[PDB]
């Protein structure tokens, strides 16, 4: 195809994926990004001439734009996403399964002709600082312009990682298209998509097909089917961590710095954390990051921490200057994609929880919403900004850096009303690995339906594991036992949901998590106390630092409760999570869970 001919790589393996992909697609003609400044501009006019993006009112915003999906087309389909390993007990009981001979027929019949009327784009990167002993490296190939841009914000695109793969250096293969092929003459629309979606993963060659979807991490396959799905494929593998964790640094008013890596579920509370300001006098924070930490054993045998992503795709609803300035800064910085958010009278955007009452927008469907009166949200209520990371104020300097950072606490947590104390320290590793493999949360979805319930979501990849469960905490266990433990991070157990009778927030949370995170270090410096417990290390509202904090001390003791009664209620709960995991549940976790039994009798 036109023009394969004219392509800046000597990569035969490349070449030759490329040319086999395209007799299949059958697209107009090929072309390869190089990720400069000047190819964003052009691509971003053709999506301004396609009607897919409006420029935004360049007095408010420097170089940026809104995109509008198809209302088909508006998040994440897990009931389309499969693990497709050779055995189904590969996959396990959290992912669907599929034979990978009986997929790759489905979707190479869907792939035949699928990008006809388009070009296609060939889309190379780095996952992880350019300057690494092997990079992780990838090729995405797609149809949809949209992808290009928000790739090149959200990892390092283009013609560094072209040619950091040499002439035969290994990538993941990932091939995307909308499934939207156009005949000769016809009118585009403004966002092409499929009725027909499925996100594949196939973790034993390391290839991700995606079809049928436009929008966020169906499209865009660093962000979770490489960073997650995928690398966590080659972490077992290889003897790493890619985890669903934020990157957080912080800093003591002595000149301590302290890396923390927590793993909360989506609408958990992972960017609020990420981009903490703390409330005590002398204390900073920094982030590196706020979605996925990848981490590895240095040669001093302490676990270093990596943000693969270069930029932040992040939900817009909720965000603001009270609630998160340093977010707000970074996005006023401008070279921003914002997808499904509202726009203003005077070309700027909005959405619910930002600052103003605009009485009058244009909704993310390209309609007319009035205060008081339309029924509908403005934006979409998952609408986001794309941005990128080097525009965050309080990026650490070391958030480019390809040896990582030490972490000294991990964290989990998700939402509970109930049971689950403010904060928790492990008892050793193995007894860290069964928390976060118990972790829960009371959410649940639109097609999940009921209601009430507790979600267990272990480690925070209920949706993102690319291989089984069980063998994902036997992975685990594993780099601990093979540790130097005294060189291990400690894990941690935080709540900051728990409600008291009358149902308000026990812990005013946000800022003052600070607060936690300052117990936390003082247990890594030794200057705190807490009670061992049933479940842990628990503080006493005593070893807390609580001065200049407006809460009464009786809400505190209560959120750090640790009730024999309330834990017994959970067990069962956690029984037939673990009877869920199934064959392949390590013997060190169902330890963990007697032990647990037993202290609580
Ligand atoms: N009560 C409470 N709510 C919080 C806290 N941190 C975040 N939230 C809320 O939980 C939701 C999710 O926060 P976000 O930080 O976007 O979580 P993410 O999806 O994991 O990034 C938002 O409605 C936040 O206001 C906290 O410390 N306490
Ligand atoms: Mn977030």
């Amino acid at each position: 195809i036109p023009g394969l001919d004219t392509a800046p790589t000597n990569h035969q393996g490349l070449l030759s994926w490329v040319e086999e992909v395209a007799e299949l697609t059958q697209p107009d003609r090929v072309v390869f990004t190089d990720g400069s400044e000047e190819e964003f501009q052009r691509l971003c006019d053709q999506l301004v001439e396609a009607g897919t993006f409006i420029r935004l009112n360049p007095e408010k915003h420097k170089n940026s734009y809104l995109a509008l999906s198809d209302p088909s087309d508006v998040a994440r389909v897990e009931s389309r996403t499969y693990i497709c390993s050779a055995k189904e007990i590969d996959a396990g009981p959290t992912n669907n399964w599929m034979d990978p001979g009986e997929m790759r027929s489905i979707m190479k019949d869907l792939y035949r002709g699928c990008m006809r009327g388009r070009t296609m784009y060939v889309v190379p990167f780095c996952m992880g600082p350019l300057g690494a002993e092997d990079p992780k490296l990838g090729v995405e190939i797609t149809d949809s312009e949209y992808v290009v841009v928000s790739m090149r914000t959200m990892t390092r695109m283009g013609k560094a990682a072209l040619e950091k793969m040499g002439d035969d250096g290994f990538f993941v293969k990932a091939l995307h298209s909308v499934g939207a092929p156009l005949e000769p003459g016809q009118k585009d629309v403004a966002w092409p998509c499929s009725e027909t979606k499925y996100i594949t993963h196939f973790p034993e060659t390391r290839e991700i097909w995606s079809y049928g979807s436009g929008y966020g991490g169906n499209a865009l396959l660093g962000k979770k089917c490489y960073s997650l799905r995928i690398a966590s494929a080659m972490a077992h593998d290889e003897g790493w961590l890619a985890e669903h964790m934020l990157i957080l640094k912080l800093i003591s008013p002595e000149n301590k710095a302290y890396y923390f890596a927590a793993a909360f579920p989506s609408a958990c509370g992972k960017t609020n954390l990420a981009m903490l300001q703390p409330t005590i006098p002398g204390w900073r924070a920094e982030t590196l990051g706020d979605d996925i930490a990848w981490m590895r054993f240095g040669k001093d045998g302490r676990l270093y921490a990596v943000n693969p992503e270069f930029g932040f795709f992040g939900v817009a609803p909720g965000t603001n200057w009270k609630s998160n300035p340093n977010a707000m800064r970074t996005i006023a910085a401008g070279n921003t994609v914002f997808t499904n958010v509202a726009l203003t009278d005077d070309g700027d955007v909005w959405w619910e929880g930002l600052e103003g009452d605009p009485q009058h927008l244009i909704d993310w469907k390209g309609n007319d919403w009035y205060f008081r009166e339309t029924e509908t949200n403005a934006a979409h209520p998952n609408s986001r900004y794309c941005t990128p990371m080097s525009q965050c104020p309080i990026l650490a300097p070391e958030w480019d850096d390809p040896q990582g950072v030490p972490i000294s606490g991990i964290l989990f947590g998700g939402r509970r009303k109930t049971t689950v104390p403010l904060v928790t320290e492990a008892r050793d590793w193995q007894h860290g690995v069964f928390i976060g493999a118990t972790l829960g949360s009371e959410q649940t979805a639109a097609a999940e339906g009921k209601v009430g319930n507790v979600r267990r979501d272990p480690m925070a990849m209920l949706p993102f594991l690319g291989y089984n469960v069980g063998d994902y905490f036997q992975h685990w266990i594993n780099l601990g036992k093979h540790a130097d433990e005294s060189k291990l991070p400690k894990v941690f157990f935080v709540n900051w949901f728990r409600r008291g009778d009358d149902g308000r927030f026990l812990w005013p949370g946000f800022g003052e998590n600070s607060r936690v995170l300052k117990w936390i270090v003082d247990r890594i410096e030794h200057k705190a106390g807490g009670a061992t417990t049933p479940i842990g290390t628990v503080p006493a509202v005593e070893d807390l630092d609580l001065d200049g904090l407006d809460v009464d001390a009786a809400d505190v003791a209560a959120a750090l409760a640790v009730d024999a009664d309330e834990w017994r209620q959970e067990l069962p709960l956690i029984e037939e999570w673990l009877q869920f995991v199934g064959e392949k549940l390590p013997t060190g976790v169902k330890d963990e869970f007697d032990a647990l039994k037993e202290r609580l009798g």
